[PDB]
């Protein structure tokens, strides 16, 4: 069982979905990364399921690409449900961007790079996977 | 004469611009920005001057597009009281790498506020002046 999967747009995963993976696994983090890229017509729902039965976590990075994918309303709403699993980091959109696509997920607390650098994340998550 | 001016790429004109405009207009506030598009051979404080001696606050929009004009590091360091830059779509990593200054410095972020609650911050430096 991993620590973390991270799904994401395509249109990320070479810029800071890679930073994130690289700065996770230096700090002894396991994450999935490659199966969990998100394209036009894959199931959001699906696809966090499969991630969350192989993984402590899930990190979804909330970008305009990801979001430009068009997901159903209540599979980003969903995202908010308690059992959470399921962290959001906010990368390279606004607030309204957000609420735009779902007000939930836009009032749910979450990370965000405009305000910590990817090693800051990196530590910040890598906490809720270690003993110390 | 003027409360606000907003320095911006054209990227973001008809985005993020149209929007707080829009929004501080509502609020009664006065505001041009047309003139106010940068280019790149532009000479950032030589605009911002400009634009102070028309309006209370000058605005810039720090988005990608904004530091996609390969600014000067000398102009970004001390871009800035009467300049407040709003952070749109960046991320601080990204920031850094153009002024470790900028990216270090308290301002206005799109990603904390809604257009409305920023326009309605902005709206309330005007009572201060």
């Amino acid at each position: 069982e991993y620590d973390f999967f991270i799904a994401h747009a395509i249109e990320d995963k070479e810029a800071f979905v890679q930073d994130l993976v690289a700065a996770l696994r230096d700090l002894g983090a396991k994450i999935f990364y490659d199966a969990y890229t998100l394209k036009v017509g894959d199931s959001l729902r699906r696809k966090i399921d499969q991630g969350l039965a192989n993984s402590k976590f899930g990190i979804v990075v909330l970008s305009e690409h990801f979001f430009s994918k068009q997901w159903p309303a209540r599979e980003l709403d969903g995202l908010t449900a308690m059992e959470t699993r399921i962290l959001p980091i906010w990368h390279k959109v606004s607030y309204d961007e957000v609420r735009r696509f779902s007000p939930s997920l836009a009032d749910k607390v979450a990370l965000n790079t405009s305000l910590k650098s990817v090693e800051e994340i990196a530590k910040e998550l890598h906490s809720l996977i270690s003993a110390w």
